[PDB]
C-alpha cells in the first residue's frame, strides 16, 4: 500500500498517493490535473462525489468503475490507476480514478484554428474508431460532444464522458423515445463533423423545442416511411401539423466542403435512426481512405453488463465497487 497525503482543493478534501503531485483543479466528481512521478507523465484524477449516498449513486459509481476498467482502446479513455484512502471495506467511502492527461478538448481546438479537410478526416476517423470499439461492447455514449473529446498536440483523440449538451443530441433522445439504438451517437458525430467543417455550431438551439425546430429545418419533416414506424398515436398526430419542411440539399448547405464529407454527413444526419450509417460502416466510407485500416480498428472484449438490470442494496453495490478496486491491474 502506498502512503497518502491530504490536500485542500477549493473546498474539497483530496487524499491521494504521493505518486501524484502538483494537483491543480480542472473540473467540477471533480477532476484535478497532477504529475505522476512514477512515469513522469501528466494525469487527470477524478474523485467521485458522494459515491454511495443513494442506491442510484452507488450503482452509478460501480457502473463507471466497471466501464473504465473495461475500456482498452487508443481513442477511448482508459484507466492508469484506481485507488481509495480506505484500508478496509468498512473504511470505504471515496473512489479516485486516474487517466493520462490530455491537455485540450475539441471545443478548444475548434474556436481558434480553422481545421483543414485533412484535420476533419483525422479527427472524425478517430471518433468513429473509438465509437466502433464502444459500440462493440453494447455501450451507447449518449452525450458525445466536443467537450467530451480530449485532443493532444498531434491531433490524437480520446472519447470520454465528464457527465449545451442539447446541441449534439439525437432528436429521438429529446423526444424520449426510450429505445435508442447506438446510432444516436452517430447523430452526434454528424453535428460535430458539420461544426469542424464550417467552424459553426450546426444546431445552436436556445432550448429544447428550438433544438428540434433547427433540426427539422435542415433534415425536413419526417417522411412517410418514418411516420409509419411511430406506434405512439400522440407523437404522430402532432408532427404532420409541424410546418412541414423540405429536407435541405446538404451540398448546398456545406458549400465548399469535400463532397465525400458532404455524402458522409447525409448518411449520419438522417432522422430515421434505422437509416443512419453505423460506426463500422462509416470507417469504410471513402472520405477516410487515407486513414482507414481494417486490421487496426479493434473491437472490445465481451462486457458483462448484467448488473444493469439488478436492484441491489447500497452496501451490495459498495462491496462490489470495492472488489473491482482491489482486482485492478494497471496497464504495462
Ligand atoms: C462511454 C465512455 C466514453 C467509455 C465513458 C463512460 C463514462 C461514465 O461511466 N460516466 C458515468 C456516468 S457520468 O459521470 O454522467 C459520465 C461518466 C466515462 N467516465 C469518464 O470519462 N470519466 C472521466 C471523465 C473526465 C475525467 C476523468 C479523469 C480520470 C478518470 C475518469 C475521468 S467514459
Ligand atoms: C421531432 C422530430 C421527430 C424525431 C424522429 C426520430 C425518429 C428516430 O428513429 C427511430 O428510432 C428508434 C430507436 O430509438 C427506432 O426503433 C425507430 O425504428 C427509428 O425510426
Amino acid at each position: 500500500r502506498p502512503t497518502f497525503y491530504r490536500q485542500e482543493l477549493n473546498k474539497t478534501i483530496w487524499e491521494v498517493p504521493e505518486r501524484y503531485q502538483n494537483l491543480s483543479p480542472v473540473g467540477s466528481g471533480s477532476v484535478c490535473a497532477a504529475f505522476d512521478t512514477k512515469t513522469g507523465h501528466r494525469v487527470a484524477v477524478k474523485k467521485l462525489s458522494r459515491p454511495f449516498q443513494s442506491i442510484i449513486h452507488a450503482k452509478r459509481t460501480y457502473r463507471e468503475l466497471r466501464l473504465l476498467k473495461h475500456m482498452k482502446h487508443e481513442n477511448v479513455i482508459g484507466l492508469l490507476d484506481v485507488f481509495t484512502p480506505a484500508r478496509s471495506l468498512e473504511e470505504f467511502n471515496d473512489v479516485y480514478l486516474v487517466t493520462h492527461l490530455m491537455g485540450a478538448d475539441l471545443n478548444n481546438i475548434v474556436k481558434c484554428q480553422k481545421l483543414t479537410d485533412d484535420h476533419v478526416q483525422f479527427l472524425i476517423y478517430q471518433i468513429l474508431r473509438g465509437l466502433k470499439y464502444i459500440h462493440s461492447a453494447d455501450i451507447i455514449h449518449r452525450d458525445l460532444k466536443p467537450s467530451n473529446l480530449a485532443v493532444n498536440e498531434d491531433c490524437e483523440l480520446k472519447i470520454l464522458d465528464f457527465g449545451a449538451t442539447r446541441w449534439y443530441r439525437a432528436p429521438e433522445i429529446m423526444l424520449n423515445w426510450m429505445h435508442y439504438n447506438q446510432t444516436v451517437d452517430i447523430w452526434s458525430v454528424g453535428c460535430i463533423m458539420a461544426e469542424l467543417l464550417t467552424g459553426r455550431t450546426l444546431f445552436p438551439g436556445t432550448d429544447h423545442i428550438d433544438q428540434l425546430k433547427l433540426i427539422l429545418r435542415l433534415v425536413g419533416t419526417p417522411g412517410a416511411e418514418l411516420l409509419k414506424k411511430i406506434s405512439s398515436e400522440s407523437a404522430r398526430n402532432y408532427i404532420q401539423s409541424l410546418a412541414q419542411m423540405p429536407k435541405m440539399n446538404f451540398a448546398n448547405v456545406f458549400i465548399g466542403a469535400n463532397p465525400l464529407a458532404v455524402d458522409l454527413l447525409e448518411k449520419m444526419l438522417v432522422l430515421d435512426s434505422d437509416k443512419r450509417i453505423t460506426a463500422a460502416q462509416a470507417l469504410a466510407h471513402a472520405y477516410f481512405a487515407q486513414y482507414h485500416d481494417p486490421d487496426d480498428e479493434p473491437v472490445a472484449d465481451p462486457y458483462d453488463q448484467s448488473f444493469e438490470s439488478r436492484d441491489l442494496l447500497i452496501d451490495e453495490w459498495k462491496s462490489l465497487t470495492y472488489d473491482e478496486v482491489i482486482s485492478f491491474v494497471p496497464p504495462p
